[PDB]
């Protein structure tokens, strides 16, 4: 008896997501954001702001202003802006709202600079690389933007799409933009720890010079066993590991050089 | 416990929903119509029926019928034809439905001549230029036909779709079409007012020869201040307001020429 | 109060939704399956495990397992896989489920070697030359794969994609596709009947040396009347009819031969 809609999430989450400009010596790129906090702090992705010289922000309710650059995130690919605090409209976040596979969702940006678009789809895998895949079309203009379920709940910041392939796109989830946000805030950088080492227990291709594992005693061709008491099998699992551990720590490492075991104190630097 | 399906729609409007093939000395385009009166009239677009030297309706029941056409607006891209109207189908029109952000949608035609598709999505943005914007997949052969909510109430009439956009669609919404269609009833064609002038007040870059502008007095450099008693500061909405004036209405304007300020009776004719 | 989400769906079928990889002297091509029955019977497309040296299946819980080749359908593109059948999830089948035109669906398949993903759109056509039609994105590795309601039940098994055309994609029919099975399972092929004839009642434009026809007395330039009893008009119809008749089956036939009516009794050979 009363058309579908999701209308109602439309109206929750679009007043806060923006329109965001990079203009240098004219408009060079465009993109979109998301107001997180009523103190002014906005998401965007790093690839819109890059090489800024200012950054405007345009809200749906024709406010427009400059924005500020807290900091951003090369790995993550995501930037934090800072605007004027008035009166802001903030999105919807549901810190208990996991995004299910099937769950629908809705891409807020502006595409093409037409105008702020919405488009529907569904939630078409989640733990992808930590990226949420869905079908709402994105297109060039979209990075940035909110991915909402059909409460208006941020499940994700939009951030690039995939014959030419169809339905394919990704998003940065919540939980983990919202850390980088926070991280951002508070130290103006993401900062991860660093060993110097390229691998495929798992093997030194390459150790890097001026890195705190040939500066350690560490040297190609070795296999590292545990890293700070835990099993080392996995590069992307073991590097993972590593970028966990604050700089200045002084951790154990567990080698084999040429059938025997020596453990190494190597003391975890701050990658670049 | 049961399928979620608009099924219910489909029923109720596909079968208004017509296949428009435009035939010359074979066919040269085809696309589809959405059957408006059960007295025979059907809109399309007029881009479906360019140089048509015959238009053949065929409907989803198999009846195929020959097709007069009653006029067309190269404007709005829209043309109204008119078949037999014996127990004619009709499309569902609700003229209190406003077309929400969210809203879901089908959109109903023959995309490639495959046989009548039925593709979903939602609203994604309305007020584009007169537009509804869509992500219900529109392709060549669509233009012309149905974009229904989930009742099978017309929203619009698709027209165009837009690294390759995904998901960007456009058709003309009811209200629009409704009153392009009514007027090429009554009149054969949309009666515009028109004023000779091309503008970026309002500066005329170039008044047009044979233009109610300049054989009214009017001349290169003059600001525009007034049109018709109302401030005439933007193009689009001045163009707008001198649209809707009839022709042979005879109207007041206000010019600054050179720190002076003359009004002029400009009389209004019938745009070509 | 509650998002809407299809994940339900997705629950009850995606783990009977395996992604099949073609290997021959590493990865020649690769596509999707479906877990049709506990005892290790998996649908699949044809054109996904031609050529194949060797067939393996992972699943989403993990197991990796080589499969054997049950049988294959040129005409439908479909192919049987076997597994060792220990515990094995089963896909939802509904044989009382009709696919209607507006049934919400959910593709799920392995476009781009991604790892297991869900597009959802709905029925867009049903009938299409037997295929359903529909929006749910269908990429480059979902052949084979899924397409299920929102209940989980299957509607069919995803076959290909048809300016780039967008939201146009086809599976074959459940009802079709478990037939086909069956009968690859029971006899490891599908077993039609052939007469050797070329057509547009229907004109002999060519008929097939070795060919039932030739064989039999019919020549070029003939018009059939009858076969086996039923008019014969339409091609389509007339060969969908033939390739009912077992093999070695001696049906009667009526022909037109300048303007005189020989019955003609041709025997049934099986198609190659």
């Amino acid at each position: 008896e009363v058309p579908t809609s999701y209308n109602q999430a439309v109206r929750r989450a679009a007043p806060a997501v923006v329109n965001v400009y990079n203009r240098s010596l004219a408009i060079r790129t465009l993109g979109s954001g998301v107001i997180m906090s009523d103190k002014g702090y906005i998401l965007t992705n790093k690839h819109v702001i890059n090489d800024a010289e200012q950054i405007i922000v345009a809200m749906q309710n024709g406010r427009i202003s400059e924005a500020l650059l807290v900091g951003s995130d090369n790995l993550t690919d995501l930037a934090v802006l800072k605007i004027d605090a008035t009166n802001l409209p903030v999105i919807p976040i549901n810190i208990n709202r996991t995004p299910h596979i099937g769950d629908v969702v809705l891409a807020i940006g502006n595409p093409y600079n037409l105008g702020q678009t919405v488009t529907q789809g569904i939630i078409s895998a989640t733990g992808r690389i930590n990226f949420l895949q869905t079908d709402a079309s994105i297109n060039q203009g979209n990075s940035g933007g909110a991915l909402v379920n059909t409460l208006g709940e941020l499940m994700g910041i939009n951030t690039l799409s995939f014959e030419t392939p169809e339905g394919i796109g990704f998003a940065i989830p919540t939980a983990l933009a919202t850390k980088v946000m926070e991280k951002l805030i508070r130290d103006g950088r993401v900062i991860r720890g660093y060993i110097g080492i390229t691998g495929e227990g798992i093997k030194v291709k390459k150790v890097s010079p001026d890195g705190p594992a040939a500066q350690a005693g560490i040297h190609v061709g070795d296999i590292i066993l545990n890293v700070n008491n835990k099993p080392a099998t996995s590069v992307i699992e073991t590097m993972d590991q590593v970028a966990e551990v604050r700089p200045g720590t002084t951790i154990p490492v567990l080698l084999l050089r040429n059938g025997q075991q020596i453990a190494v104190q190597i003391t975890i630097t701050e990658l670049d």
